[PDB]
């Protein structure tokens, strides 16, 4: 039912037999496949997303400061030095400031002096490298057998533009063999985070924000480069030296971001609308229940006959007087003479009495009889096709 009820819905057929049909997979859209004595399938991408991206670079976007240390010397006596300024958390800054007797000095001159901070972040983004293979797209693939529901999922694969050609089993049917390709989505790009919200930004701009950050193989959180992109050293005085961090820049960074193309995810993962290509053979595949008896009893629409976007009609029915069987489907024209129109549903069946069985039929254009059952109540539904 779900592809029936989309507006895009492709149909498609082998035009020889054992042999390899394309068809073209989108978001949002599903394609039927059909062969002779062969089910008829449904087909639908309805995920592609990135597993595990290379993260390129840790960009802090809010910190704090502690242990804020000033050592400074007199006019003549060289640079001072704090042995912190090794340690890679602490961000420092060495100046010269006046000294003098007022202070502690022989001489009135300028002195040297330095500050540091350590620097603790408290709230980072990152950007990720989106690399075309290792994309995951997942297809549904239905068999369009009509039967209810209101435990017949479809089977749900899962591919990589690296991975093998799938075989894979439709319980009641065999199986089914496709390979596809990510043909034409690009990623000079990268990918950023902030907050389980990200975006798509362009490199090189990414590469230029002016934050700290961290090589994207990291673990410590430490190390930060260039946190006096969110530091401000004040003017010194001869022997101590104020140091404030800028406040964060989550802010600035949302209202930066308004444009770029906004990328939904979940669970940590990236999540994109993809396009695939894709080639299935059938060889393997068979109609599920051939081999029972032919119904012979009786049937009552369920309700109003529907009409589908696609030429195409869906006919609820339930038995009866029988086994768990075939049904006898046909329409042929007024004069019940020859066989018009054909099954979208294709061996439909009873499984249950009392078991509504959809099917799905497309009827010729304008006048013909819907022949549903068998001898003692053949159903004859008149049907215009406008």
């Amino acid at each position: 039912m779900r592809c029936i009820g989309m507006s895009n819905r492709d149909f498609v057929e082998g035009v020889s037999g054992g042999s390899w049909v394309d068809i073209v997979l989108e978001h949002g859209s599903c394609v039927t496949t059909m062969a002779k004595n062969k089910p008829t399938l449904d087909f639908e991408l309805i995920k592609t997303e990135a597993k595990q991206p290379a993260t390129l670079r840790k960009y802090c976007i809010e910190a704090k400061l502690t242990n804020t240390t000033t050592e400074s010397r007199c006019p003549t006596q060289g640079e001072p030095s704090l042995n912190e300024e090794q340690d890679k958390r602490f961000v420092c800054k060495h100046s010269m400031v006046d000294r003098g007797w007022g202070n502690g000095c022989g001489l009135f001159g300028k002195g040297g002096i330095v500050t540091c901070a350590m620097f603790r972040c408290k709230k980072n983004m990152e950007g990720k490298v989106v690399q075309p293979e290792n994309l995951e797209y997942t297809i549904v693939i239905t068999p369009h057998s009509g039967e209810e529901h209101a435990g017949k999922h479809g089977k749900e694969i899962k591919i990589t533009p690296q991975s093998s050609i799938t075989e894979a089993e439709l319980t009641g049917y065999g199986t089914v063999t496709m390979e596809c390709s990510p043909r034409t989505l690009d990623f000079e790009m990268v990918l950023l985070q902030m907050e389980n919200k990200a975006w798509l930004v362009h490199r090189q701009w990414f590469l230029d924000l002016p934050l700290p950050w961290l090589p994207g193989a990291d673990t410590q959180g430490s190390n930060w480069i260039q946190k006096e992109t969110l530091v401000t050293f004040k003017n010194p005085h001869a022997k101590k030296q104020d140091v404030v961090v800028l406040g964060s820049q989550e802010g600035a960074m949302h209202t930066a971001l308004t444009g770029a193309t906004e990328i939904q995810m979940s669970s940590g993962n990236l999540l994109f609308t993809g396009h695939l290509k894709c080639r299935l053979r059938m060889d393997k595949l068979q109609l599920k229940g051939m081999s029972y008896s032919m119904c012979t009893g009786k049937f009552k629409v369920v309700k109003e006959i529907a009409e589908t976007q696609h030429g195409t009609i869906v006919i609820r029915v339930q038995y009866g007087d029988g086994s768990p069987c075939k049904i006898p489907f046909e329409i042929m024209d007024l004069e019940k003479r020859h066989v018009l129109g054909r099954l979208i549903t294709v061996n439909p069946i009873v499984t249950e009495k009392d078991s509504p069985v959809n099917i799905e039929a497309e009827p010729p254009f304008g006048d013909s009889y819907i022949i549903i059952g068998v001898e003692p109540g053949q159903l004859k539904l008149n049907w215009f096709k406008k």
